[PDB]
C-alpha cells in the first residue's frame, strides 16, 4: 500500500499545475477511503490543503478555495490536485496522503514522497536589500534623531526617505540622499551608508520612516523605523 | 496635484479586482511622468509592485508578474492596477504614487490615500491553533524524550502524532491520542494537553515530530519539534 506522486517543478505566478497521486495496494473507490493533500513550505511546518473522500465529500483550506480543486480518476486509480492561480506563497513540497474514515479514527497514512512546487518568475540574482537601523526608537519633543539605512550593493546616491504617520499614506521627505523635498521642514536632513537626521523632534514627527533605493528595479524599501514617544 | 484612489475590499482567492488612481493637477501623458503602485501588508513595511511611464515603459515586481497588469486611461486621466489570480499574500493597503523621471531624480510623490485589498474566503471563526513544546530539544541515544502539544479548543482525543526525517515524507506514529500505529516501535507512546513520549531514543529517532488535530476542518498541525543530537 503506497502512493506514487508525480508533477511539480518551477512555474510562473498565475500559472497552472496538476499533481498526481497514484494509489497502489488499495482502491480510492473503497468506502471509508479518502485522499488528502498537505504541503510544507521550505523550512516550515505542515499545512493541510484538501481532503477528498470516496463519497465525493470534499473539504478545502481557506487559502486555496477558488484556486485549487481536488479529484480522483477511478480508471487510473489516481488522485489529483489541480492548482490554478499560483502565487509565491504556494512554493512548497506537496504531499498526498491516504485517509481512512473507517467512529473515531481519521489519520493521514502512507504518504507520497512529495514533489516541490516553486512559483517564481525571476532570475538567480538577488534584489538589493535595504536595512534600517534601528527598527524602533524612543524620543521626546525637541530631541535630535538619526536613522540609518544600508544597501546590500552600491546604490550610489539613488535613495529616498519617506515618512508615514499611522493610517496615512507615505510622504516623500528627501530624494537623492540629500535633496530636501519642497515644503518639508529643514530640520529634516539626509546624508551618506545613509542617514536621515531630525535636528529637533516636533510633535508631528512621531511616525515611521522608510528608506528606498531606485538604483535598480525592483525598487526596495527598508523595513522601517518607528519613532515613538518617551 | 493629487491622486484619488478607488476600489478594493474583500474578494475570494482566485478572484479579480481593479484599482483606479485618478490624476488631479497634472497629466499622465506628460513626458517624465510615471505612476507607481506600492502595497503595505497589515503591520508590515512597503513593497513596490509596478511602475508605468509616459512612454509605455513598464516594470513589474517578480511576485506579481503574470498576475497584475498596470495601465493608464488618458481620457479619464486615470491609472489602473488590474489584479488577477489573487492570493492571501495580496492582502494589503495598496497605494498609487506619482513618479517623475525628469538625470538622477526618480521618487514616488503625491501618494494616494490607499485602499485595503483583502483576499479571503473564510469566516470570522478562528481555526484551532496547535502549539508544540518545545520547538527544539537536544538528546543522546538512549534518552527519554517527551514532547507536548496543546490545542486552542477542546479537541477531545482527535489528535495524531507524525514523524518526519530530513528530506522524507511524514509518517504516522500515533492516532487518536494513544493508539500506536502498527509497525511503529512501542518505545513511542502517546498520552493526554497531549504528550508524545519516547522511552529510549534510538539513532533513527532523530527527526521532527508533529501533532495534528482532526476534530474539525481545517486540519491543523503543530509547528513541529526537532529532536537533535547532543
Amino acid at each position: 500500500v503506497q502512493l506514487v506522486e508525480s508533477g511539480g517543478g518551477l512555474v510562473q505566478p498565475g500559472g497552472s499545475l496538476r499533481l498526481s497521486c497514484a494509489a497502489s495496494g488499495f482502491s480510492l473507490s473503497t468506502s471509508g477511503i479518502g485522499v488528502t493533500w498537505v504541503r510544507q513550505a521550505p523550512g516550515k511546518g505542515l499545512e493541510w490543503l484538501a481532503t477528498i473522500w470516496w463519497d465525493d465529500d470534499n473539504r478545502y483550506a481557506d487559502s486555496v478555495k477558488g484556486r485549487f480543486t481536488i479529484s480522483a480518476d477511478t480508471s487510473k486509480n489516481t488522485a489529483y490536485l489541480q492548482m490554478n492561480s499560483l502565487c509565491a506563497e504556494d512554493t512548497a513540497v506537496y504531499y498526498c496522503a491516504q485517509s481512512a474514515i473507517t467512529v473515531t479514527d481519521s489519520a493521514m497514512d502512507h504518504w507520497g514522497q512529495g514533489t516541490l512546487v516553486t512559483v517564481s518568475s525571476g532570475g538567480g540574482g538577488s534584489d538589493i536589500q535595504m536595512t534600517q537601523s534601528p527598527s524602533s526608537l524612543s524620543a521626546s519633543v525637541g530631541d535630535r534623531v538619526t536613522i540609518t539605512c544600508r544597501a546590500s550593493q552600491d546604490i550610489s546616491s539613488y535613495l529616498n526617505w519617506y515618512q508615514q504617520k499611522p493610517g496615512k499614506a507615505p510622504k516623500l521627505l528627501i530624494y537623492y540622499t540629500s535633496s530636501l523635498h519642497s515644503g518639508v521642514p529643514s530640520r529634516f536632513s539626509g546624508s551618506r551608508d545613509f542617514t536621515l537626521t531630525i535636528s529637533s523632534l516636533q510633535p508631528e514627527d512621531f511616525a515611521t520612516y522608510y528608506c528606498q533605493q531606485y538604483s535598480k528595479f525592483p525598487w526596495t524599501f527598508g523595513q522601517g523605523t518607528k519613532v515613538e514617544i518617551k
